[PDB]
């Protein structure tokens, strides 16, 4: 029999265990020749796995590097000008790589150049929250300074364009071991821990959805017409580079002015975590001076793009996807979703090849230049944006399969609540104490939902992956899961080595996932999704799980709105169209559901599975979000704050963010009212899209 | 036998001339009780003629009408502010209907309020041309002016823009007997040319496809939130007024100022038709005064909206809409086209009611205001976009059936062509000295192709109908039908009584279809287009006619630009990549075809039907076109000079338009590089919709 149990039973640990390793001995950074090699090997291996067709999608994009021969690198400099501390210029590389060539020194991708000298100014995780704090309350000014922020909390894209606004000349990012050394256990190769040496890299672009900076819109092929440089979009006006908390203890020793304004501002090192700005009365003419003379530049990436088609439904598209360019070696991220993805093609295939094709077409995709922006993804969305929004069932994202070893964590949409809920109750939980028991059993007690007893959480999806081209531009049903930590009593963030050279095979097998179990359960979670998704004969969507969190939002930003019961009353702000439409349709959405249930007619059928495949669709928005014309769905998008979170009903909540602020109330208050007509008038237009439809 | 034959021979010309006599009897004005009225009683009908479910869609959106104790009118004045002469307050009222009330005057809707006083420039057409010609060639300054432009040639509403960006302070609109009276023919009531004492009631707006002023985006229901009116789109910011040929003469007689620049400057009047500014010596201190009192005012509109459920795919509809508001008894316009709309309406019924049903599902549509900017289809196709766009088959318009008696008219989407060519070659002609042969045969007789033997003329879609939101914004394949005058020797513009009170059923019924028989072969065309759309099993579209036009359009834009060599081969501007675009296309298209031809697989069916409906879905670009966000389509949007008529490649068009007095050449080959990016691009993504699907 070919059946699910048949394609989840083909799934090994040992081959994950296997491809991992054959993915993560050498970098693969986007635009070099050595990740174009592996591109050219999965392409080939797909093909033998038993894909009918791969071929690669290459875009040309604009990348960043530092400049190999002129480093990047900070110091404090004397009265003279002379140059008394500076910054690292390497990690020292692990156990048995320090020969390793082409490993990528730690730099922020995509700053500019320049060499500003000024004195520090230190702000916590350079929060909206943390600005406001500094600027309102504690009357420092940023302007002309250089500002050093730890990494953590928020997106670092957020927290470069946080410091723009507040005038900064330059951004200093670091590691502080509150937020990334975890109490009681060692510093690689020995734990899991981040050294005082190691550094995270990153590009710190604001693109909100848009792609490769030189051609939002549009992808970046053979013909396309570039921005120039001063029109991109994204890019940071002043210069930044990341560092770790040897460095950062040197930076913040000597800091002066005002004291941290309470304990929340202070990190782990020996260092009273003043806020500046700059130097104790001694040192008081010394200063900090940048140097960063990395280049942007268009450079070819390669995405690989396996089909296999569809018995029934070739023209419906299940499109499991996970990005395959990583800052050095990848050890995590990507590379631990990747040998998932690529174990799961191996067992499609092994179907296929005795004869069995899924219901609907699946799409797999090793998509390149994620960490530059998602840059891969979303260029081979817009050039198959006509294809993937009529054609478009779900995507489902493959990247870090593990950030820790504790339980599953999904985000996904709600239409995939009741399939995730059902596939887990199906799945051997893999923890210590749950043999015998489900994933399902494990996930729930370990992670219950805060709204419902006996239930796992599921998260709204945020971004930082390449699924936010599909869900919240193109609106198509999107998931990801990935094993996690215990968000309890672990209060670091993601995981420590993240993004650093630290990131090897030897850290998942040693401290991750020494018998691949872990990764053995993701790639069924993955994998099962993407089977049912592709296979089932009616779409595994519930449309009444959108209508049960519709709900949920609208009392949120209700209840923030409600803050403000003066200018509410004054200019008249109800939220009596979007209760409506929510509860219009709650109750469509019922009745539906019973026409789903009630309905040997392939067109209902194919009526109803429209239906289901075209709700996602029915949240976007052609205009987009105000200033955000990419993200464009109207329930979820990044928050304005910090891209890795989402946020409900974004366009009503950016309108009431901080309004007590603003200069004219009267304007203001108009815009929420507008955004409240805009997410009423979709939600019911979302609703009428599963009526009748004559 | 239910068949196309069986609902063609159910129609009859005397129930068209029945319904066309009961629609206009009053006048029908949007926003009144009269029209409200007569939406009851359509709605009331349809459903007495057996449609399914037939509803009222209403919507609160701007109007504009005269202040009925303030008339408008305008004076010439003497140096003491007396009033010599004051154009009429209403046009005489055509024999019998002298008693009739409710006839609103001439004026133009959506003026501002003013009572500018000034010199007059005569400014021609008011074209852009026409203000190239006065300020870079004659010297002549409108800032400050009144100006004076004979309708013709473009919308009215691209006169008052043109006249407002050459500084103009007012606009006089006035009807030349040249453009509006037919040599040897007699005015109102003995025969169809306009009486001197006639004038052209019609909107000034410039809303490029938003629909209400007020709610752009966003369907103006009950809890809309509205623009204020400064920030409404489209509002002229000058006030302007039409007028007729007898009070026009004694604006012209007086001036004085340079001469026409050439007899293309010249109507038919007895005088010089002078530019100005201003009047001949003994006249020198008499001016002109506006005085405009009309309000905007949100007003409630009804559309009615009739559904046929389709047998076996109701989630596909194929709408026939057309509007019913009228400027004041509307004889032609609409009411000749609402009454062919009724009649197929009843003969769909008749076959209803034996037990047929269409195979996809028929919406029939009666939109109000219409008269004030495509509003009452725009509102609804701006609630409904997300059914329309996934359901969406084919919209047929069914404004006016006649403006003349000599052949047919066709403007539609290449992928109609066909559909066309094949329905008119069963049609029988209604013309003298064609009895017993095709339609198709006198209207290739009557009106050939300017590119092909043996074929008719069909042109591309403008705009100025209710057809924009639905092809130019949404991308659904739309066509329009009529009778029309023989282009050759009549040198008039439209009909001459066009948007007059004297627009009546005696007109139609004396001068233009005694027999109601050019009335029913409209209603065999246009019914026998939605017959055929909704009830075929492949859908009548055919790729290959879009692939020749692509090619023709291609030359088209390339010979514009190379009368530019140096600056092509300066910037390097290649028109390759849309070429290739354009064969690929071609071969695509090709292919697609062989397929469709060679494919008892109802899935594959529909699967291809998708991708014929999904064609012209996939010209749309979700961006908009410059400055023009509602119109989406690449290929066809209404002419930036003259919204009534296409344009082809537009956003390469406006990018080339006037290319040489561009400051900033570099800047503005640029962007014509960029469109020829998108276009090239957009074309080949509508090409891969057409391959095979996986
Ligand atoms: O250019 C781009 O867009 C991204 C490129 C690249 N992408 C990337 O590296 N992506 C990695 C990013 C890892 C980021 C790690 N990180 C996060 C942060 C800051 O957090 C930001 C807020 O996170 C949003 C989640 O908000 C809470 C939702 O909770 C989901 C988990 N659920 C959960 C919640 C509560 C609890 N408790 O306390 O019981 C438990 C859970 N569980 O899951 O168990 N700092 N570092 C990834 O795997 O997606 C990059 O970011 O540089
Ligand atoms: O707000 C709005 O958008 C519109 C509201 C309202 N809408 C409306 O009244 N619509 C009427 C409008 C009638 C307008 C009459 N008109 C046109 C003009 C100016 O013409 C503008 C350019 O017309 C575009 C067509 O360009 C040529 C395409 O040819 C189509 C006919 N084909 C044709 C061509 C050549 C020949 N020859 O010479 O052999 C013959 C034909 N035939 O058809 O035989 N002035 N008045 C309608 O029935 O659609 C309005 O305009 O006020
Ligand atoms: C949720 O679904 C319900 C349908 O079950 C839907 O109800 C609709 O509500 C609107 C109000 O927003 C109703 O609109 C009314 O329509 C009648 C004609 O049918 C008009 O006469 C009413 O207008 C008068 O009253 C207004 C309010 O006092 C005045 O402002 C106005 O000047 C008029 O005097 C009004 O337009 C509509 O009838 C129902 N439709 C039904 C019951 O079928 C509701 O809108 C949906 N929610 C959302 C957010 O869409
Ligand atoms: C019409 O359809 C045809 C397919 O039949 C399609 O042809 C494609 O054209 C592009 C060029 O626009 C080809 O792109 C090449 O791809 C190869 C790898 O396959 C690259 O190595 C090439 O890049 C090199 O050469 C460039 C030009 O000199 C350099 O600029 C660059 O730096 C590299 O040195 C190049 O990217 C593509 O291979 C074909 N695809 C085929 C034949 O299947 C054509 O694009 C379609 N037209 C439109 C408008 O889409
Ligand atoms: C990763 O695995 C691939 C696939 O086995 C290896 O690539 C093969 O290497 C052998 C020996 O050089 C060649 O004969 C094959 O042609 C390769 N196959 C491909 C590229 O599809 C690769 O060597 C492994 N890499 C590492 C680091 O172990
Ligand atoms: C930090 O690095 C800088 C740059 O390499 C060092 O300064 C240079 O020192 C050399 C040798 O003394 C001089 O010839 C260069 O002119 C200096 N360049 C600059 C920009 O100052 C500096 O010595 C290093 N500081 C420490 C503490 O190692
Ligand atoms: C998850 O599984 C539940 C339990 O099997 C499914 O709900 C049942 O669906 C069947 C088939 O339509 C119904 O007849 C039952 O009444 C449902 N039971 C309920 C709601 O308790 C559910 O559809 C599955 N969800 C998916 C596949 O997305
Ligand atoms: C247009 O035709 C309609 C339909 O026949 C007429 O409306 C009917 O009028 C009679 C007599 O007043 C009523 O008893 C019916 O109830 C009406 N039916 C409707 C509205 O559906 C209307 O009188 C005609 N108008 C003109 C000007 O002739
Ligand atoms: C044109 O109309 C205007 C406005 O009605 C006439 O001017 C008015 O004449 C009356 C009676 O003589 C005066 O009391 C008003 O004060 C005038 N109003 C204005 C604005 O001038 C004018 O007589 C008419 N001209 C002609 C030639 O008929
Ligand atoms: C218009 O009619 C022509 C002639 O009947 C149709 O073209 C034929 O279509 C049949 C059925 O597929 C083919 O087998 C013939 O070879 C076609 N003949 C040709 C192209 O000369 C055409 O499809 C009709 N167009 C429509 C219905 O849109
Ligand atoms: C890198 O720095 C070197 C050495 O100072 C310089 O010559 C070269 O131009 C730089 N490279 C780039 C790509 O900017
Ligand atoms: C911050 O500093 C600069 C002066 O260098 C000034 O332009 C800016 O307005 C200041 N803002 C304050 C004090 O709020
Ligand atoms: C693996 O699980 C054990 C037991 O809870 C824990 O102590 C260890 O820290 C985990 N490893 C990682 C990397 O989280
Ligand atoms: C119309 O004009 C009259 C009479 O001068 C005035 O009283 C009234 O306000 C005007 N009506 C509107 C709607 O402006
Ligand atoms: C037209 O006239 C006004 C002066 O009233 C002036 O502001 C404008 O610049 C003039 N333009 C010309 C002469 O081109
Ligand atoms: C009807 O046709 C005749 C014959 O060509 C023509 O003389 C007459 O002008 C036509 N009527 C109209 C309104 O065009
Ligand atoms: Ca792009
Ligand atoms: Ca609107
Ligand atoms: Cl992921
Ligand atoms: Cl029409
Ligand atoms: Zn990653
Ligand atoms: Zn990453
Ligand atoms: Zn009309
Ligand atoms: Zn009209």
């Amino acid at each position: 029999k070919h059946n699910m149990k048949a394609f989840l039973d083909e799934l090994k640990a040992e081959n994950i265990k296997k491809f991992l390793y054959n993915f993560t001995q050498i970098p693969h950074l986007a635009g070099t020749e050595q990740n174009f090699q592996l591109a050219k090997q999965i392409q080939s291996q797909w093909k033998e796995f038993g894909l009918d067709s791969v071929e690669l999608a290459h875009y040309d994009v604009l990348l960043s590097y530092p400049n190999k021969t002129h480093p990047n690198y900070i110091s404090i400099i004397n009265e003279d000008g002379n140059e008394i501390f500076n910054t690292s210029l390497f990690e020292p590389p692990p156990p048995g790589y320090e020969n390793v060539s082409d490993i990528v020194p730690p730099f922020s991708a995509f700053s500019p150049q320049g060499m500003p000298e000024g004195d520090l100014v230190y702000v916590n995780y350079a929060r909206t929250e943390d600005f406001f704090k500094l600027e309102r309350d504690m009357k420092i000014n940023c302007s002309g300074k250089i500002v050093i922020a730890r990494y953590g909390k928020v997106f670092r894209g957020n927290k470069v364009k946080n410091a723009q606004l507040a005038g900064a000349k330059g951004v200093i990012l670091y590691s502080d071991p509150a937020d990334y050394f975890a109490p009681g256990v060692k510093s690689y190769p020995d734990g899991w821990n981040l050294p005082g040496g190691g550094v995270q890299r990153g590009n710190i672009l604001n693109l909100n959805g848009a792609g490769d900076p030189l051609t939002p819109g549009y992808p970046a092929n053979e013909y396309a017409y570039r921005r120039g440089i001063a029109e991109a979009v994204g890019l940071p006006s002043i210069p930044v580079h990341p560092i770790g908390y040897y460095d950062a203890q040197k930076l913040l020793e000597k800091m002066g002015g005002s004291a941290p304004p309470d304990s929340s501002w202070r990190g782990s090192l020996k260092v009273p975590y003043n806020v500046g700005p700059g130097f104790t009365g001694n040192f008081s003419t010394q200063k900090v001076k940048m140097h960063i003379h990395s280049t942007n530049e268009v450079t070819r990436i390669y995405n690989v793009i396996g089909t296999l088609r569809g018995a029934v439904e070739p023209d419906r598209y299940v499109i499991l996807g996970g990005h395959r360019d990583s800052w050095v070696f990848g050890g995590i991220d990507p590379q631990s979703g990747a040998a998932v993805v690529h174990e799961i093609v191996r067992s499609f295939g092994t179907l296929k090849k005795e004869g069995w094709r899924p219901r609907r077409t699946i799409l797999f995709a090793s998509w390149d230049a994620e960490e530059f922006g998602l840059l891969g993804s979303t260029e081979w969305a817009e050039e198959n944006s006509r294809l993937l929004q009529e054609r478009g069932v779900a995507y489902i994202n493959a990247d870090s399969s593990i950030e820790g070893n504790y339980t599953l964590r999904v985000d996904c949409t709600p239409l995939m609540y009741s399939l995730v809920h059902n596939l887990t109750k199906e799945l051997k939980s893999p923890d210590e104490g749950f043999e015998g028991k489900s994933l399902y059993e494990s996930w729930t007690k370990k992670s219950p939902s805060p709204e419902f007893s006996g239930m796992p959480r599921i998260s709204k999806l945020g971004s930082g992956n390449d699924f936010e081209v599909f869900f919240q531009r193109l609106g198509i049903a999107s998931g990801r899961a990935r094993y996690t930590k215990n968000w309890e009593t672990n209060k670091f963030s993601g995981y420590p080595l993240y993004h650093s050279v630290y990131e090897t095979y030897e850290l998942v097998e040693k401290f991750y996932d020494p018998m691949f179990k872990y990764h053995l359960t993701v790639a069924q979670v993955r994998g099962g999704m993407v089977f049912e998704l592709a296979n089932s004969i009616v779409q595994p969507f519930d449309c009444r799980d959108y209508a049960v969190v519709l709900r949920k939002y609208a009392d949120k930003i209700y209840s923030i709105s409600m803050k403000h019961p003066q200018e509410m009353k004054t200019y008249s702000v109800s939220f009596d169209s979007l209760f409506s439409a929510v509860k219009n349709f709650t109750e469509i959405a019922s009745k539906f559901s019973e026409r789903l249930q009630d309905f040997s007619n392939p067109i209902v059928l194919r009526m109803m599975n429209d239906q289901l495949m075209f709700l996602e669709r029915a949240f976007i928005d052609p205009l987009g979000l105000p200033d955000r014309p990419f993200y464009r769905h109207v329930i979820y998008a990044p928050s304005s704050h910090n891209k890795y979170a989402g946020e409900s009903f974004p366009g009503i909540y950016d309108a009431l963010f901080d309004i007590e602020s603003k200069v004219d109330p009267s304007k203001a208050w108009g815009e929420v009212k507008r955004q409240i007509y805009v997410a009423a008038f979709t939600v019911q237009a979302a609703a009428e899209t599963l009526s009748e439809v004559a």
